[PDB]
Formats: C-alpha cells, structure tokens, sequence
C-alpha cells in the first residue's frame, strides 16, 4: 500500500511501500523513509522506548505514539474534522494532503 | 496507478487501476469508474465527442477537456494554486484531496 | 495479485488482477478473463452451479471444482509432483509455468 | 514488477519489487535481495566491474554479463527453449519457472 488514510494506523514493523521506497515504523520507535537500503529521512526517535505506532487522524496531524499513548512526534497539522491521506509518492516524496474537495460517492464497506 | 497528481492528465484510453476497480478515459469521451464489468459512475459525456483527456489541474478542479480544449465537464473545485491529488481508492471511492499540509521533502527529478 | 502459486485457491468472487486486467472466479462457476468492462476468455461453465472454488494443484494442474468437490474445468496439465504458478500477465496472457528450476531459498513464514 | 520474464533484462541500477522486498542488479555489477535495509542474498560479484545487467534467457538460464558480454553468474539452469519466469516472491523467495505449460492465448501487443 502507498497510503495510510485518516483513521488507520501503522502498527511496530508495519509500512508503505512504492517501488525502491518503504516508509515504516520500526520496532525501535523510528519512522524511518528508506531508499532500497539507504534511510533518507527519519524522525530521530530510536531507542526512545518499543513498539510505537503510527496515526493519521482524522483531524489532519500524523502522529507517532509510545506503548503508553503518549505522542513522542508529530506533523503539527492538526486542524479541521475532515478526510485525510498520508501519502508516499512515486517521486520519493511522503505527504499529508485534505481535506477531500469532491468525491464520487461510490464507496463500500 | 491509483493516483493521478496535479499537473498530469489521463490520454485517450489511459486510466487509474486499484484492484478490481479501473477508472478510465474512454476514446468515447465518456470518464467511467467500473467495478469489473459493471459501471457504477460516469460523467455521462459519451458520444460527445471522440479523444478527449482528464486533466487534474493545480487550481484543484478535476475537468475533461474536448479535442479543440473546450471544458466538458468539471468536478467545479478550482481555487488556491497547490498541490492535490486525484485518488481511485481501495473502499471504491474516487476522490480529490488537498492542498498539501505537510511533507518530508525528499522528492526527486 | 498477479499470480496464484500452487496450493492455493481462488473462492467464489475472489480474482488475480494486473492494470485494466481481471482474472475472477464468479460466483455463477463460471471462470472468465475480463479486459475492463469487456469479457475476452472463459470456460464456459456459467449457470452448471454456485459457489465454485479454483485450485492451482501441486500436480501442475489448474481446475474448477463443483461445490460437492467435483472437477467441471481443467486445464489438463497434471504431472510430477512440485511448485507451478498461474500467472495473469501484463501482455494480457494467463499462463501455467513449472516446475521450480532454481530459487534463492530465501523463503520466509 | 514482481517478474523478469524471458527473453527480458534488468539494466544498471534496475530491480524487481514487492512490499517490503527489492531485488536489484546494482551498478557495483553486485545482485543483491533487500529486506528493507537487509541484504539477504548476493551473487557475491560486487567490485569486479561496473555497469552489468541482469538477462533472464530463452533456454532458462538467469545470467549476470558484464560490459563485455561475459557471463560473471549463472543458475545454471540452461535446457529447453521455451517461456520461463523469473519471481520475486510474496513470501520473500527469489524462483525460477518454466516452462510454459498451458496458456488461455489472449496476450495482445
Ligand atoms: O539500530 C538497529 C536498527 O538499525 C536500523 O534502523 C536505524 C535506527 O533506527 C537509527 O540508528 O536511525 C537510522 C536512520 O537514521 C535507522 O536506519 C534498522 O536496520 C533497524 O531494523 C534496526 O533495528
Ligand atoms: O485535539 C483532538 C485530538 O487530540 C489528540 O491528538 C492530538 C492532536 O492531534 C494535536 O493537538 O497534537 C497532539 C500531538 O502533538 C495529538 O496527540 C487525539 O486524541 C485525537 O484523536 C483528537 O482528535
Ligand atoms: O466524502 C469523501 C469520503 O468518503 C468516505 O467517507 C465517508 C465520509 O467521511 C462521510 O460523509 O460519512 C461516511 C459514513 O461514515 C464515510 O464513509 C470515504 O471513502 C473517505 O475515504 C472519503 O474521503
Ligand atoms: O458504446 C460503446 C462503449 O460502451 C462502453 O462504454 C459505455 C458508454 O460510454 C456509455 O453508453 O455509458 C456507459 C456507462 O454508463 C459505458 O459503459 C465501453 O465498452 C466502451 O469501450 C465502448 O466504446
Ligand atoms: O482559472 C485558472 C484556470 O483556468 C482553466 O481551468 C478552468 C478553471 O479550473 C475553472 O474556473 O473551471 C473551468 C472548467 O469549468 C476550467 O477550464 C485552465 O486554463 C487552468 O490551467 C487555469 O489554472
Ligand atoms: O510540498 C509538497 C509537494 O512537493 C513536491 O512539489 C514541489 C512543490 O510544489 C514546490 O515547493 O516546488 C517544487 C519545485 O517546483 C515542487 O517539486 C511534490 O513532491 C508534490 O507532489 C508535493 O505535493
Ligand atoms: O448476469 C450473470 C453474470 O453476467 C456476467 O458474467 C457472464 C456470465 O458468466 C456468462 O453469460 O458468460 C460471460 C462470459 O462469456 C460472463 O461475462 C457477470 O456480470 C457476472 O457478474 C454475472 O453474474
Ligand atoms: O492425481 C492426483 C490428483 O488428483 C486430483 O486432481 C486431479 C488430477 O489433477 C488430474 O488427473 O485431473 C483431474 C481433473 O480432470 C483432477 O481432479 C486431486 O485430488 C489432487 O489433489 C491430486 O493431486
Ligand atoms: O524451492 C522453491 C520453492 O520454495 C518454497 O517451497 C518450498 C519447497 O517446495 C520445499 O523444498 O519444501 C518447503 C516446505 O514444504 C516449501 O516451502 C516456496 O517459496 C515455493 O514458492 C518455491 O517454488
Ligand atoms: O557502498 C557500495 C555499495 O554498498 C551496498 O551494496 C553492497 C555491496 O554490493 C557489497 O559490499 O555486498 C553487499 C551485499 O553482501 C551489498 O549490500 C549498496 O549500498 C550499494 O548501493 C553501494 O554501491
Ligand atoms: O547455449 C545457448 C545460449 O548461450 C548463451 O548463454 C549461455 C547458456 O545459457 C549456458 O550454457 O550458460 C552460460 C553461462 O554460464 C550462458 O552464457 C547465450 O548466448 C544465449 O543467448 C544462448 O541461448
Ligand atoms: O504460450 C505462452 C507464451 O505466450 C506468449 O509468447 C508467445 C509464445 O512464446 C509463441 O507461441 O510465439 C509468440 C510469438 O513469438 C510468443 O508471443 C507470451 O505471453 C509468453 O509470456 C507466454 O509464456
């Protein structure tokens, strides 16, 4: 999967993944962007505690969380109730984009 | 692909795929979401002309140009210039996200 | 997915996709090859029963059972004992290959 | 792509894909399998030349060639001409198959 929509969440080991690229929460605590075998970007929280996970909310922030719920980072995005999407890209970039503008309606559970 | 991002556009017979679902631009003019062999939603311009395009713009307005690049039909959501996205979800939605709130700023050329 | 490896199933409503392809075992027991909306290749057995399941046998053959574990469809490719996959490619072919010539052996749980 | 198809070839820097796995022939002429950040497996050939490529062959043999067109690692897997497949598997194997068994013969251009 190349998203992570509003109201899912990435749990120790989970990721993304496009081609070359994974971006995932390590067992470390560490949310790290990988190209093949070279990390590219991280959030610098390794060795902070074990086995965090990671959330898109619905209120629009990303939010990296320890075992006891408490936030360790986030993207200071936190807004407006709405539909969210986390998004790694084909061009290596990752992205929080919303809230949505228009849609089909043709959605299933 | 199950995205198409603002400033690309979908040719004759080009589309968007997620599984079961493929999003397409008919040579008939006629943009259509199909589940399998079953249309589920179009934008009801088939037969109006032949090869026109989808262009996901950067105003975010979603809109189906003719062959002479005479608007057809429009998701009517232009506004501030940015960057959005155009998403073939894997709930069967399709919907329009932005503009974007965060990144990492790793994308590359 | 693209490929179903063998000793494996596809149950009723369950499908192989690649792009605009879907290979779906219908719940009608009828085993068709779709190119969108359009239907290029089936075996034709539509409307003999319900809720029909697909195997790709450790014999190499690939067949359409009954619900009372009756064969209605096989490809009639059974031989030596191994590992086969049933492919849905990108050039539109579905294709049986085996058995295993070589592998890495890096094979995980 | 999870699939180098006969007849096929991975150039410098090209690789094959799937979730959390990457299997590419790197420009130090090295074929390494990924695991995230791990390698897993190699030929074991990096340093002895830059630029090879990767050619998945007719007669079933993978082989790495180097700028002179001089084999540097088989599977030794050569016989019968015919359609093989080489797979970066879901469950992390690397296989060789073939060859072609049976076909629906709806491959198009
Ligand atoms: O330290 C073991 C750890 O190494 C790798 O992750 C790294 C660490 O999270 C950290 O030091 O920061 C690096 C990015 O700046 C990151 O790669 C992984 O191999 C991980 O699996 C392992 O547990
Ligand atoms: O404010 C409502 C929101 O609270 C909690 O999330 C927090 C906010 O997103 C924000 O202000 O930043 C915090 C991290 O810096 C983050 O925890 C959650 O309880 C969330 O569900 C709720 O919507
Ligand atoms: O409107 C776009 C939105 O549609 C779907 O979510 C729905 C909405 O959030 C809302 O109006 O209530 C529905 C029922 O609770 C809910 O499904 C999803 O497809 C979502 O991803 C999308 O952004
Ligand atoms: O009319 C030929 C045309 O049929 C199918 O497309 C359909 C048309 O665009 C139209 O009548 O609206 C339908 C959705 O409401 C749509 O399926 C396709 O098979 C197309 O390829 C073909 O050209
Ligand atoms: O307004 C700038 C915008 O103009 C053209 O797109 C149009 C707008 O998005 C909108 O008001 O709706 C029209 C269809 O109803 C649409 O054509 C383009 O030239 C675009 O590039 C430009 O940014
Ligand atoms: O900022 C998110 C955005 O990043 C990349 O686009 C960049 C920006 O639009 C801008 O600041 O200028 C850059 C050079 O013109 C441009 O690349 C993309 O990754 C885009 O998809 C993303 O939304
Ligand atoms: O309406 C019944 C059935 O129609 C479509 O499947 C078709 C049938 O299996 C049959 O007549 O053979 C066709 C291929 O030659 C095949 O398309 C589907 O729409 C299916 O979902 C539906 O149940
Ligand atoms: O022969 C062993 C094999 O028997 C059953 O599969 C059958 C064979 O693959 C073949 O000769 O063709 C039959 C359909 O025409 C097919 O059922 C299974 O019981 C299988 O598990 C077993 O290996
Ligand atoms: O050897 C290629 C083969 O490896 C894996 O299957 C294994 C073999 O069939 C065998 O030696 O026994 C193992 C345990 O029963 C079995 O896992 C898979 O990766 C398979 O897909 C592959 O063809
Ligand atoms: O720094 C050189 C090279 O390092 C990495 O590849 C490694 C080498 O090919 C070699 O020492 O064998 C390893 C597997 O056993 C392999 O990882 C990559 O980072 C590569 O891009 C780089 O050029
Ligand atoms: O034998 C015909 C074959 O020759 C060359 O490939 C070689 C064979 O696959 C094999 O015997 O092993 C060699 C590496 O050890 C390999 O080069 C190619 O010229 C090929 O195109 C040809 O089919
Ligand atoms: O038969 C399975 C095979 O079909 C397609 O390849 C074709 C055959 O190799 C052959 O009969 O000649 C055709 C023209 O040279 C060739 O296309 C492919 O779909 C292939 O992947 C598949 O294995």
């Amino acid at each position: 999967d190349n998203i992570l929509y509003s109201g899912e969440t990435l749990s120790p080991g989970e990721f993304l993944n496009n081609g070359r690229y994974v971006f995932i929460m390590q067992e470390d605590c560490n949310l790290v962007l990988y190209d093949v075998d070279k990390p590219i970007w991280a959030t610098n929280t390794g060795g902070l505690d074990r086995r965090c996970h990671l959330s898109m909310q619905s209120d629009g922030n990303l939010v990296v969380y320890s075992p006891r719920n408490n936030p360790i980072w986030a993207s200071n995005t936190g807004g407006e109730n709405g539909n969210y999407v986390c998004v790694l890209q084909k061009d290596r970039n990752v992205v929080i984009y919303g809230t949505a503008r228009w849609a089909t309606g043709t959605n299933i559970h």
